[PDB]
């Protein structure tokens, strides 16, 4: 790789500087380099990886939506289709890269439950992004790959984590978005979101000092989605 | 070039779609392709060229400032200097490209006064951006190149345009920023900004329907700078 000659510690240091400069493509490329050294990621390093790639595909998804909607209003030439296809191909490339890193280096049968749930949630998120732009018989394959990763993550977090854990809360929030937008199961989405909120409020005594901010933010987002789906 | 096989009309169409999707790198590359066909740009096309490249270098300048300030707080390793140099080199590449297009294709002895002033202002803006990151004896050469382009633009706009013309107003606004930030002449900056505002207000009867929005915006920015420099 292009980062093969740089020290692991230097790549992590530069990913942080790229975050502060809002240079998210650079950030993602530095973290890919770090992962390719073959060592495990710390809790802090996992978050750098996630923030980098989330910001890159987020910008691609927003552009793809603007162009896809303009394309449909034509019903002008081949130009809109051509440019929409170009952004699509680039988005698919980024998703394939992240999923490649998850299968090659990061997902393991061992490690703590925080680690395994984090990478399986990530695996679900990026199959979900591929599902938003797919159409064929492969779309059905992609949706079942997303559901499967999300469901194994849910099973582990119910056994191993308290209901106020922010990784458990975020997982359930995104899996409920999967139900509503991709699976067309709005009842199953509403249900999952309400019980996630309710079960956290019933066992507030488990709330940790170090994740008061993160957990609270995700509770508000769960409620905002329920307001919208009523 | 990479856009050599595409029709002129298709490149202009795709630059507009890229604007709507906030894909400013694509936008700039499509407009470079359009310029390289060798025909003049319309008023609307000139604005597409300007908006594309302004947005690209704007993001680079903001990152360069965040990293340059972090670097100075070290007084930790070579990592901050190395990454700051990388963003700098990339910023200089974009400025050289724009200045190359201006000298090769766009700046002419003929054409209307709106055209000539527009490209000379652009020439000043991008030498100004190179001056922000330069240090040596070449910095002095770069500042004099910026002043010279800006001054020839001012001379033409005073003879050929009314004092409420938004291209004339924008030119003077940016030339006053050049005085304050790059030339360290805060008196000369304050003076130019006040007389630009005052002379527009004295001759309000020249204000055009098609530029009421643009001219008004730039008047407010001239006043906001004066509030700051008092
Ligand atoms: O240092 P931490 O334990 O990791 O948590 C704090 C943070 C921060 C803190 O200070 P700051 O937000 O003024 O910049 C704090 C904390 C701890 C110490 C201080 C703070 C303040 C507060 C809480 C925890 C913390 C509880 C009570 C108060 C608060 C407001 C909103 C939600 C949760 C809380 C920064 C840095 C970090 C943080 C996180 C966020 C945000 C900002 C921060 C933004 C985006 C996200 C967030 C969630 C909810 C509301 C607003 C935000
Ligand atoms: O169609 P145009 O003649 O080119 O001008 C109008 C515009 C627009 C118009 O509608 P909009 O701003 O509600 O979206 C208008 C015009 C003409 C017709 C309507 C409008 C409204 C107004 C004016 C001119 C126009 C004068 C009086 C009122 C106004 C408010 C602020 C500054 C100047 C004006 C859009 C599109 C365009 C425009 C430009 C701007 C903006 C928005 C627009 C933003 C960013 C910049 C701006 C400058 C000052 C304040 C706010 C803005
Ligand atoms: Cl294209
Ligand atoms: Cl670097």
């Amino acid at each position: 790789g292009a980062m093969g000659s740089m020290e692991r510690a230097s790549l992590i240091q530069k990913a942080k500087l790229a975050e502060q400069a809002e240079r998210y493509e650079d950030m993602a490329a530095f973290m890919k380099g770090a992962v390719e050294k073959g060592e495990e990621l710390s809790c802090e390093e996992r978050n750098l990886l996630s923030v980098a790639y989330k910001n890159v595909v987020g910008g691609q998804r927003a552009a793809w939506r603007v162009l896809s909607s303009i394309e449909q209003k034509s019903n002008k030439g081949p130009e809109v289709r051509e440019y929409r296809e170009k952004v699509e191909t680039e988005l698919q490339g980024v998703c394939d890269t992240v999923l490649g890193l998850l299968d090659s280096h990061l997902i393991k049968e061992a490690g703590d439950a925080e680690s395994r749930v984090f990478y399986l949630k990530m695996k679900g998120d990026y199959y979900r992004y591929l599902a938003e732009v797919a159409t064929g018989d492969d779309k059905k394959r992609i949706i079942d790959s997303a559901r499967s990763a999300y469901q194994e993550a849910m099973d582990i977090s119910k056994k191993e984590m308290p209901p106020t854990n922010p990784i458990r809360l975020g997982l359930a929030l995104n899996f409920s978005v999967f139900h509503y937008e991709i699976a067309n199961s709005p009842e199953e989405a509403i249900s999952l979101a309400k019980t996630t909120f309710d079960e956290a409020m019933a066992d507030l005594h488990t709330l940790s000092e170090d994740s008061y901010k993160d957990s609270t933010l995700i509770m508000q987002l769960l409620r905002d989605n329920l307001t919208l789906w009523t």
